[PDB]
Formats: structure tokens, C-alpha cells, sequence
């Protein structure tokens, strides 16, 4: 069963791909080897196919039948609806690709009646017809990256904008449910940074002795069986559902999830996947669920006692019970052993772990600081190469999404995105004059539309005023952005502090709510500190739906509401 198999046609690209930085002031202020930054086109495209391409053997135990088992008997007690056309609509972002149909995103959102036929053709054709395998794009993603002594561009494999649609309506109830259902406190996408911070701490905390690891499997998607996508349909259908529902799901599954042709931007046949797609619905879901199932039955292989688990997507935290150092070593091997088994080997051998703060998972580890009283405060954060990287070119080119934005919001806390990230946009937001433009960013997949200005209320809503106040960060930290600022060539912290001070004033100068990002988001700036006190307008914020589920892939829209 191989994940891929190969015509020969070449992944092409869909317009001209810019991989390097290009040379200019305001971004130059950021960061000045614009060297070692670039962007990954489809000139790589072939290297990713290599590494995406291989044979997948399973073998499964009685610990996977068990758990299994457990997740459906979870399952079996959710009820989910089908979405209207209307509601599903809403829900594609403004920008997702066209149909190659005659119409486009902004189409479905007005409700076009070209687009609401075509969607209900395409919902009565997967009814009628539960064999045919639906056509997907294959694309080479553009991302940002910093050279650390080049990888491959990522490839996206999606379907057609009116199966996108029939996605949702069939599925995002269930994939926006079900996960916190099945998997309790060790579905991720539950917890908003702060959240998740403290059910890590917590969880470390409780045990007697804890040992840690994260998990990484190697190339994770493809590693997705089609047996794996039948057993994830089998959890869907537990729940109680309404009759087409089902038919549509069962459907998409045999058609679309399970594999499928594969096509490039030039119309060309490109291959056939039997492995997961990463540009569908339940992509985030179905990553999540199965790799809770395997994890679940190799911590009961290796008999790791007293396990907790903390899962997003292919992504894996465990925290248990140590045996002893040399007994902890052993059982990882084991526990890797049936990872393995189960289709799913690692990319590096995981370590047993005895700091929590030296445990890494998406991309971020906890840390420790000091809020205004002195007392010890947990955050999360994480290496800031990337997000300065990125933060870097989106400042040079235009760019539909923002990761900085995403950043401040995520990162609020840490030393880089207040004292770097922060300081840089806010800066340029109030030369170009555009402190109230509402900008695109992503959480957890879900694409948002966001107002700078609101950026006070959003972080003080999420982490709490001490996000404003986190002093005396840890030695390690402040050492890796140290150093990480040399090595891209970023200014020192020392004279980010003196910029600061002069967009905080500024800021003030306005009034309103610049004034209020001002006060709040650069108190750390000046020498003598303002009174920080609960900002009224953030309660108005609707936050709700931001951190419920992962829709990494899953062409979800929303955009913040007051």
C-alpha cells in the first residue's frame, strides 16, 4: 500500500513563486541577513514527493481494538447536524480557491444561485453515488522558513470548492464535537495558550514522579492508512446523525477522504493518494483521533503507568508516572515500537523528559516568569526564528495572511513578540496610518479577520492582565532570543526597548484606543509603569468558537465579532 504513486507529471505552480526576501527599509529595520531567509516554492516540489512516497505496513493489537472501542462508546453519545447551504457558505474564507466551475468564494458567501445550484448538484451527486473518487489539486505550499545549517516546499492536496462546501454541511458539526468528546481533557484545540499551559503545569504537577516526551512521526499524513480513514468514518457514524448526513459522509469517505486522483494547476493527472489529505474538513479531526488511538494503545503496550496525553493533529505530548531512568528509556523504546507497528514511526526517537519546560510540542515549550507582584507565572513560547522570519517578509511583501498578527495573539506573553513583534508592526501600522484595517490571521487553521486596535482586549481576555506586566524571564529564554536575534541579524533587545518607548508615546499622543495599546501593550517599555486595570470593552469581545477545535486545511472562515 503505497501513500503515493507517481505519472510523471510535474507539481506546477499556479503563478510566479517569489522564494527570496526582497531588499527594503522597513523590513531591513527588522532583520538584515535577508539571506537566510526564503520561501519554499514547487521548484522542490519533487524533493517532498520522495520523502511523502513510501509503503505502509500495519499490524494491529488488542490495546488499539480496546481503545478503540472506548472512543466509540464515547462517540455513540454525540448528536450532530447537518449544516444549511447558507450556514456552510458563511463559512468559506473570502479568498478560498475558485471552483472550476464558474464561480468563486465571494459567489458562495452572496449566496449566488449559479453557486447554491452547483453546491446542491454536487450534495445530490454524492447521494447518488458513493464509488466514483473525487478529483483533488496537489500544490506546492509557499512558506517561510529560515535557512539553519533548505527544506522542501509542503505539498496541499484539496478538492473543489463545491466539495468544500458539501464538506461542511455534512461534517463541521461533527469535527467542531465529536474530538472533545472522544479524547476529554487530551483534545489541544480545547485549550486557548493560557489553557494549555496550565493543563500541562497541572498535569506535571499531579504526578509523583513525571517523565515526558513529545512525539513526532515522521511525515504524518502519509502514514494515515486507508484502513486508519475507514476506522475515523466508523467513529463518525456512532454519532447520532440524521440520515443524509450519513449517506454524505459514507460517501466522502469512499470517495475523497480514503484517496483519490491526483491533478495539478495545469489540468495534468499528477498521481492517485491512498493516504490523508491534507486539505479537507476532517484533516485536523481525523490527524487528531488517530493519533490519540495509536498513542492511546502504545502508552498501554509499553505499560506507562499513570498516563496523561495532550494531542493536536500529529502532534503528541505524554506525561506519566517514571519508573526510573533506565526503566523510562526502555519503555519509550517499546512504546515507539508500537507506534511503529501501528503505521506510525517516529521522525526523531523520542526522549524521556524530566523538566517540562524541556518538553517541545507545536513548536512551543512552557516557560517561567515574574508577574507585577513577583509571583511565578507559566506561558507558553517557543523558538522565534520562524515567526521573525515570516514577520520579516510579510513586512516586505504584501501577504493575504498575517502570521504576526497570529503570533502577537498567541505569544503574547513571551519576551520576542511584546518586546520585537509588537514594537516593529505597531510602529509601521501608525506611519502607514492603519491602526483600525482589520487584517487576516489563523488560529488553530481557522482563518480571522482582526482589528490591531483590539489587540489589548483580545490578549487581556486570553492571558490575563499579567500578559502586560511578565518580567524576569528565565536565562534559557532570554539566551535562545538572544542568540537568535544575532544569528538573523535582528537588533538586540536593548534597542527594541528605546523603539518602544518611542511608539508608545506616539500611540498616546492618539487618544482612544491607541492610546489604550499604548498604555497596556508597551508598559514594559517605560521606566515608570502605569497602573494596569481591567479593560471594560473586553468582556463585549465574542471569543467563543476560538479555541473549540482544528481546522488546519479545512477552508474555515470566521473573522472577530464584538
Amino acid at each position: 500500500s503505497m501513500s503515493y504513486t507517481w505519472t510523471g507529471a510535474l507539481i506546477t505552480p499556479c503563478a510566479a513563486e517569489e522564494s527570496k526576501l526582497p531588499i527594503n527599509a522597513l523590513s531591513n529595520s527588522l532583520l538584515r541577513h535577508h539571506n537566510m531567509v526564503y520561501a519554499t516554492t514547487s521548484r522542490s516540489a519533487g524533493l517532498r514527493q520522495k520523502k511523502v512516497t513510501f509503503d505502509r505496513l500495519q499490524v494491529l493489537d488488542d490495546h488499539y481494538r480496546d481503545v478503540l472501542k472506548e472512543m466509540k462508546a464515547k462517540a455513540s453519545t454525540v448528536k450532530a447536524k447537518l449544516l444549511s447551504v447558507e450556514e456552510a457558505c458563511k463559512l468559506t474564507p473570502p479568498h478560498s480557491a475558485k471552483s472550476k466551475f464558474g464561480y468563486g468564494a465571494k459567489d458562495v458567501r452572496n449566496l449566488s444561485s449559479k453557486a447554491v445550484n452547483h453546491i446542491h448538484s454536487v450534495w445530490k451527486d454524492l447521494l447518488e453515488d458513493t464509488v466514483t473518487p473525487i478529483d483533488t489539486t496537489i500544490m506546492a505550499k509557499n512558506e517561510v522558513f529560515c535557512v539553519q545549517p533548505r527544506k522542501p516546499a509542503r505539498l496541499i492536496v484539496f478538492p473543489d470548492l463545491g466539495v468544500r462546501v458539501c464538506e461542511k454541511m455534512a461534517l463541521y458539526d461533527v469535527v467542531s464535537t465529536l474530538p472533545q468528546v472522544v479524547m476529554g481533557s487530551s483534545y489541544g484545540f480545547q485549550y486557548s495558550p493560557g489553557q494549555r499551559v496550565e493543563f500541562l503545569v497541572n498535569t506535571w504537577k499531579s504526578k509523583k514522579n513525571p517523565m515526558g516526551f513529545s512525539y513526532d512521526t515522521r511525515c504524518f499524513d502519509s502514514t494515515v492508512t486507508e484502513n486508519d480513514i475507514r476506522v475515523e468514518e466508523s467513529i463518525y457514524q456512532c454519532c447520532d446523525l440524521a440520515p443524509e448526513a450519513r449517506q454524505a459522509i459514507k460517501s466522502l469517505t469512499e470517495r475523497l477522504y480514503i484517496g483519490g486522483p491526483l491533478t495539478n494547476s495545469k489540468g495534468q493527472n499528477c498521481g492517485y493518494r491512498r493516504c490523508r489529505a491534507s486539505g479537507v474538513l476532517t484533516t485536523s479531526c481525523g490527524n487528531t483521533l488517530t493519533c490519540y488511538l495509536k498513542a492511546s494503545a502504545a502508552c498501554r503496550a509499553a505499560k506507562l503507568q499513570d498516563c496523561t496525553m495532550l494531542v493536536n493533529g500529529d502532534d503528541l505530548v505524554v506525561i506519566c508516572e517514571s519508573a526510573g531512568t533506565q526503566e523510562d528509556a526502555a519503555s519509550l523504546r517499546v512504546f515507539t515500537e508500537a507506534m511503529t507497528r501501528y503505521s506510525a514511526p517516529p521522525g526523531d526517537p523520542p526522549q524521556p523528559e524530566y523538566d517540562l519546560e524541556l518538553i517541545t510540542s507545536c513548536s512551543s515549550n512552557v516557560s517561567v516568569a515574574h508577574d507585577a507582584s513577583g509571583k511565578r507565572v507559566y506561558y507558553l513560547t517557543r523558538d522565534p526564528t520562524t515567526p521573525l522570519a515570516r514577520a520579516a517578509w510579510e513586512t516586505a511583501r504584501h501577504t493575504p495572511v498575517n502570521s504576526w498578527l497570529g503570533n502577537i495573539i498567541m505569544y503574547a506573553p513571551t519576551l520576542w513578540a511584546r518586546m520585537i513583534l509588537m514594537t516593529h508592526f505597531f510602529s509601521i501600522l501608525l506611519a502607514q496610518e492603519q491602526l483600525e484595517k482589520a487584517l487576516d490571521c489563523q488560529i488553530y487553521g481557522a482563518c480571522y479577520s482582526i482589528e490591531p486596535l483590539d489587540l489589548p482586549q483580545i490578549i487581556e481576555r486570553l492571558h490575563g492582565l499579567s500578559a502586560f506586566s511578565l518580567h524576569s524571564y528565565s536565562p534559557g529564554e532570554i539566551n535562545r532570543v538572544a542568540s537568535c536575534l544575532r544569528k538573523l541579524g535582528v537588533p538586540p533587545l536593548r534597542v527594541w526597548r528605546h523603539r518602544a518607548r518611542s511608539v508608545r508615546a506616539r500611540l498616546l499622543s492618539q487618544g482612544g484606543r491607541a492610546a489604550t495599546c499604548g498604555k497596556y501593550l508597551f508598559n514594559w517599555a517605560v521606566k515608570t509603569k502605569l497602573k494596569l486595570t481591567p479593560i471594560p470593552a473586553a468582556s463585549q469581545l465574542d471569543l467563543s468558537g476560538w479555541f473549540v477545535a482544528g481546522y488546519s486545511g479545512g477552508d474555515i472562515y470566521h473573522s472577530l465579532s464584538r
